């Protein structure tokens, strides 16, 4: 536990958990669910907010910034995989908006 990561926890994935469009990235991708068979092929470290939610909730992170990269991966492998035009982008750009606001007033160490 520190400062950082409990901020993260109440504050930054608190509110990015319960957004409405939080839902697809909640849980991670099935691949064969949503009929994307070269979703593994393209993204090599698959990142949904379930994992950094149990990871926060299980003492996983020794550091702020291990999270950080965690909610990033998700986030930029939406926008790597996803073409420019699908809505799950929009949804992605809108949550990672929200997760920079958020960290910008995170404590320091
Ligand atoms: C996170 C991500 O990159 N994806 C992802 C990851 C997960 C899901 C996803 C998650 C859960 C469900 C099941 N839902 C149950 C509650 C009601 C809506 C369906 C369906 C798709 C979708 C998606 C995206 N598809 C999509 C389609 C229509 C609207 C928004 C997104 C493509 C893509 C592979």
């Amino acid at each position: 536990v520190t400062n950082q990561l409990q901020y993260l926890h109440k504050v930054v994935m608190k509110a990015l958990w319960k957004h409405q469009f939080a839902w697809p990235f909640r849980q991670p991708v099935d691949a064969v669910k949503l009929g994307l068979p070269d979703y593994h092929k393209i993204i090599k470290q698959p990142m949904d907010m379930g994992t950094i939610k149990r990871r926060l909730e299980n003492n996983y992170y020794w550091a702020a910034s291990e999270c950080m990269q965690d909610f990033n991966t998700m986030f930029t492998n939406c926008y790597i995989y996803n073409k420019p035009t699908d809505d799950i982008v929009l949804m992605a750009q809108t949550l990672e908006k929200i997760f920079l606001q958020k960290v910008a007033s995170m404590p320091q160490e």
